[PDB]
């Protein structure tokens, strides 16, 4: 039977990697990862986490079966987290996942038990796996303008006409911040136009929170999730804990369901519920451990904070330095737009001819839209990246 | 939206786990004598090795760890291991890998019917029933006798068709705990292979019938005579990493290129439900299975258990023996695993609970593991006084 299977194509994560590591030049950089990693080229473990993991492996007595829907203390923890002040248990419906992935494959699958005509309208352009997802679910996939190639900022105006278009019913996906793949991000205000455009049409947003903490800050970069979350009624969020507690393997993601009223709250908690059930029974217990343990003990939370705030920040004068090097170089100020970025990824505008053209000639290795991961930099390889952009006329 | 969403139907099992002299019978978690479900030695020497050796918790691989992959086709094929044929994806519990299997059989044959024995795991039916998937029963329990009624099982097994599922337990028979021979299984090697259906081995207590080894004993047998096989297994049991969420779905396949087909559609299905699979429980695992000293003290202390619970069955079919004055309850005896149905009505059942304080799922299933010296002559006794 299994000889009538179609074969299904690599990640592609891969395949880059592959012919990165077939280089024989001792100079090739790699622009290409997506995940954060130090000076020394290292992606480490949160001090705080390794202090969680002493810490359980000190205290918990039994590994038996516990939420269904994750624990309590996990559940409160990040809704506290992403919400703030402004979350209403009342209102708010939880789930564990695996990962941020997991959150947005339950929040898709919830969406479509509640509206079976579900269209979901991504951005111009967005993280591939999305359109992975959707295209498996069978879901119709609709697209909104985006990323201006151009200023490579937000083409605000075009973003606004195609979700203009959206049907009560439809679902917008959003990046509450640091946007995978460009960098480029909306402003709190154009974050009130989005929302006064979704209470018009009635279209239910669904906000991918994946990296607060590594734009402007914690709270900072929940902002446009909390003003969505105060002005619109019902507000799908799946976050993230992979990046900002760099628990990637452990697989640490969560659901939450803002809902109108106290019963659609029981009646969606139920179904997320169920939902994990007919998938894997319970989550995975060890990473949320391991969130919730740092979150509730003030000591941890305050070195976690103080960790990921000099990541932020190192990062930050990574993009100063690069955008002053291009100013230099290039006796403009067109390349402003990677200090004004934000997160660990940014899209530099070059075609695919540029892109190859840079590998091949400077030995620079990154994402064929042109993305690059900010953090995979550093005073010796700033330089040479200036000069390549430069040099192949982007 | 969500106004739209109707209520869904509990998990009967676990909602006896949050309405819990109290007795817990139901849930199936191996408890010691204090009522207790520990963490296994190995299990923790090897979580405590694990923080000490860790620099990174980057994402790694879609599929799973080499080492757990290889590991834990070892322990359940043993030297039957054919690697050039065998896919195989870590899944999140032996749910997850479940779940993974029906989609993987589903994409490769969207008209496939999955027999179900008479009776079975509920959760069985309920992913099938939420997937879809059309739902035949072969009988296989013997009311009367308490044991496997193999005549109508072969019987309904035969009138299986080619690409239609076959879902068997490995072992120890959930909820039922009666458990085919070597002999049976052989038999059922037979229907398999002249019906053409494709068998699913739901394998979540190796270790706690006869043995390591001899709880394989018929998973082995099927992967020698047929061609094409998937199994699914979990580690939440015999690891007691229940809440970890560490298993694994095997495929067999007929040749090394169906065998990339598989273990391509295989990664595509984790990476389009929850990307990469958890880490943590995987990794404590194939730590004590490729650590010799680790291993040796697992085994010792999973055989520990599986005596002890034996042990629990004799004393309790002993117990009634003397309370009943006769041997109707024998079948406590032959049975192996962590569960046994009685026979008790719903009614019977229900008065049990909500008077003696001893919960058992609904359908008279007790988790005997649940049991002791203590609370033993107190059920043989429950029972009598609620009579049938
Ligand atoms: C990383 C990421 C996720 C999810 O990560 P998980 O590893 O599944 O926790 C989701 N969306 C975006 C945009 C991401 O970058
Ligand atoms: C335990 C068990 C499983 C798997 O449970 P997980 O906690 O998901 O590992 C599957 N089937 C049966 C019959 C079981 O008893
Ligand atoms: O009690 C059982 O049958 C095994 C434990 C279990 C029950 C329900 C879902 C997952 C695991």
């Amino acid at each position: 039977m299994l000889g009538n299977l179609k074969p299904q194509a690599p990640d592609k994560i891969l395949a880059l990697m592959g012919e990165f590591r077939a280089d024989p030049r001792q100079g090739k950089i790699d622009l290409g990862v997506g995940v954060y990693k130090d000076a020394t080229g290292h992606t480490p473990i949160m001090r705080a986490v390794h202090a969680a993991e002493q810490r359980m492996l000190e205290t918990e007595t039994t590994k038996t079966y516990a939420g269904l829907s994750g624990e309590p203390e996990f559940q409160k923890a990040m809704g506290e987290l992403i919400l703030g002040d402004g979350l209403k248990s009342e209102t708010t419906a939880t789930l564990a996942t695996v990962g941020g992935t997991g959150a947005l494959r339950q929040a898709l699958e919830l969406a479509r038990m509640a509206n079976p005509d579900l269209r979901v309208f991504v951005s111009d352009p967005t993280w591939p796996n999305h359109v992975s997802i959707m295209n498996f679910m069978g879901l119709p996939v609709q697209t909104y303008r985006y990323f201006d190639a151009e200023t490579r900022g937000v083409d605000f105006e075009g973003m606004k006409a195609d979700l203009a278009a959206a049907k009560k019913g439809d679902m917008v996906l959003l990046h509450g911040c640091c946007h995978n793949p460009t960098g480029a991000n909306l402003t709190l205000d154009q974050w009130a136009e989005i929302a006064s455009i979704l209470e018009k049409t009635g279209a239910l947003p669904l906000i991918d929170l994946a990296y607060q903490g590594f734009g402007d800050g914690l709270e900072e970069d929940a902002a446009g999730t909390r003003l969505i979350a105060s002005r619109i009624p019902e507000v799908l969020i799946a976050a993230s804990c992979s990046k900002n507690f760099g628990i990637y393997r452990e697989r640490t993601g969560c659901l939450l369901a803002l809902c109108a009223d106290a019963a659609t709250r029981e009646l969606a908690q139920g179904a997320m519920a169920f939902l994990n059930r007919q998938t894997y029974s319970f989550p995975p217990f060890h990473g949320a451990k391991i969130v919730s343990t740092v979150l509730t003990t003030p000591e941890l939370r305050a070195d976690w904070m103080a960790e990921l705030e000099a990541v932020r920040s190192g990062m930050l004068r990574l993009r100063e330095q690069l955008a002053g090097e291009l100013r230099d170089l290039s006796g403009s100020d067109r390349f402003g737009f990677v200090a004004e970025h934000r997160g660990m990824f940014s899209r530099l505008g070059a075609t695919p001819e540029q892109v190859k053209r840079i590998k091949e000639e400077f030995g620079i290795y990154m994402v064929g839209d042109s993305r690059i991961n900010i953090a995979g930099l550093n005073d010796n390889t700033i330089p040479i990246l200036a000069r390549a952009i430069i040099e192949v006329g982007v």
